[PDB]
């Protein structure tokens, strides 16, 4: 499932909402989801595989990103799952209302004598 | 090893300089340090285990920090070894020089018919 935004901004979560874990009746396994972020440079960004339960049912993903590496807009959210009884009802894009971190990365006479 | 620091900012990275591996001429066994950055509230938070080497002589360690989280100050950093030859010149701090990210996240007439 590839959503697009758009306002390109950071991730700092990303918001799933789901109304079926995917279980099926006779199958006992749980049911996966796998989400990575796709930048404006067209690179992906593991977010890892979370178990769907109806208890967290707008599933936050916390993306934590190592302060060292430079921010990056985020375009996509593909969420990838291995059972079609998955059903997504909107997938969302965390970011900061005060700042956006990425483009933040970018007088009286002198007399010496 | 306690190093204060003056001016307390984000952490993006720590600097550890070491002029010893603190490996002994008999033993075989290399040597680590873990670094735990304490915050202005006084809380640890730990960064890892981290080998000493010469090649890799100013030891940036990357802080990996969530961003769902809030950002934090960091006043002290404290680096526990257990080896009496590990020997450190200095320990920094590294932060970002355009922005504070915790400080941060701190007209006509209208006529309505």
């Amino acid at each position: 499932l590839r959503a697009y935004f758009s306002q390109p901004m950071v991730a700092a979560a990303v918001i799933v909402h789901l109304v079926t874990d995917g279980t099926y009746y006779g199958d006992q396994k749980q049911e996966t989801i796998s989400v990575q972020l796709l930048d404006t440079k067209d690179q992906s960004h593991d977010l890892g595989l979370h178990v769907l339960s109806c208890r967290n049912n707008p599933l936050i993903i916390p993306v934590v990103h190592d302060l060292s590496q430079p921010f990056y807009h985020s375009q996509a959210v593909r969420v990838s799952f291995s059972s079609p009884l998955v059903a997504i009802s909107g997938v969302a894009l965390r970011s900061f209302d005060n700042f956006d971190p990425v483009t933040l990365s970018s007088c009286p006479e002198l007399a010496v004598e």
